[PDB]
């Protein structure tokens, strides 16, 4: 498979990109120029996160050692909730841009659809533990999202965790000057999202899949929750193809049009999912992969859920 997909700003993104949530920032330098140096040229950020700097360091280095150019590196990042107002929206960019050495982003995504009240805590709750929302709506933050594009501090705009609602309040925008590029959400053969995939792929917008590997180290994991990587069935498909379970985990999502970014720091498997281009799943395995679907979600999040805006039921 071709390694870029066109997203509808005329940009090619590659389709599979390394993940950094829960990265320790004394790790993830090197597991980005581990990444690099084995051939990832598309890394997934957020400012959330808090290891833009570390992620960062490892970008400046492998283009300073010319290992890469910048034009060839596709560097995604997103604003966080508590910076959806306008006045909040370029500062936070250019916070994110500086942590990574960059002078611009490949791709900008609303990292959630709910904005709340900014301030230095990420979550900021109420004495009941609800977060407290900002009266920011979905369609203005869009606008200043826009005006990143017209700043030449992004190269293209999305969204994430946008329900179909969410995305097609986007798409019927008074006034709309650039779509969406991009709806990056949760996905994986237990939660398939068929129906939020077709929506996005009919209007345009590339979707990519996280947690494909179903976030093992997510830090709400309980011991009873399905693990995708040690399914029975996954693994017979695995065995079949002489792959590994998370290599036709990666690939499963390449070959319904996503990108996909699985998160490692540990270098071997860096490298082992990047070799997911010399191999085909059939149609049929394919079916058998999304017959997996049990709606189950890693991210979600209760102190979330009376937001006006929280995008899941
Ligand atoms: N937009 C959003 O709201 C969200 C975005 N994301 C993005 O998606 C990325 C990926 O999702 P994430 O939730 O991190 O989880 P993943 O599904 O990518 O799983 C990551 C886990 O899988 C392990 N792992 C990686 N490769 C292998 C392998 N070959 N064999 C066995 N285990 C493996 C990692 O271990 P180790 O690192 O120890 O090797 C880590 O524990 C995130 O890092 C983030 O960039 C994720 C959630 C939400
Ligand atoms: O969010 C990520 O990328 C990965 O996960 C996170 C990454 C972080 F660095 C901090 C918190 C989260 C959480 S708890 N995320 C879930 C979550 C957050 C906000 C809303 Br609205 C709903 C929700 F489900």
């Amino acid at each position: 498979m071709a390694s870029r997909i066109l997203l509808n700003n005329g940009a090619k993104m590659p389709i599979l990109g390394l993940g950094t949530w829960k990265s320790p920032p004394g790790q993830v330098t090197e597991a980005v120029k581990v990444a690099i140096d084995v051939g990832y040229r598309h890394i997934d950020c957020a400012h959330v996160y808090q290891n833009e700097n570390e992620v960062g360091v490892a970008i400046q280095e492998k283009l300073r050692e010319q290992v890469v150019k910048r034009e060839e590196l596709f560097i995604v990042s997103k604003l966080w909730c508590t910076y959806h107002e306008k006045g909040l929206v370029k500062g936070a960019c250019q916070k994110t841009l500086s942590d990574l050495k960059l002078d611009y982003l490949d791709l900008y995504l609303i990292h959630w659809p709910t904005g709340f009240k900014p301030g230095k805590e990420f979550f900021p709750l109420d004495e009941s533990g609800n977060v407290v929302p900002s009266d920011t709506n979905i369609l203005d933050t869009w606008a200043a999202m826009e005006e990143l594009v017209d700043e030449g501090l992004v190269k293209a705009i999305g969204i994430s965790n946008f329900n179909h609602l969410q995305v097609e309040m986007i798409l019927n925008k008074p006034g709309l000057k650039y779509k969406p590029a991009v709806n990056q959400i949760e996905c994986h053969p237990y939660l398939t999202q068929e129906k939020l995939i077709q929506y996005c792929q009919s209007k345009g917008i590339v979707v990519t899949a996280y947690s494909p590997l179903g976030s093992p180290d997510r830090p709400w994991a309980k011991p009873e929750d399905p693990s995708l990587l040690e399914d029975p069935r996954i693994k017979a498909i695995a065995a079949k193809h002489n792959k590994t379970t998370a290599q036709v985990l990666i690939r499963f999502p390449m070959q319904r049009n996503l990108v996909v970014i699985p998160k490692s720091v540990t270098p071997e498997r860096i490298a082992e999912n990047f070799k997911v281009f010399d191999f085909e799943l059939s149609s049929q395995d394919m079916t058998t992969l999304l017959s997996y679907n049990r709606n189950w979600r890693v991210c979600a999040l209760l102190s979330c859920t009376s937001h006006k805006d929280y995008p899941f039921h």
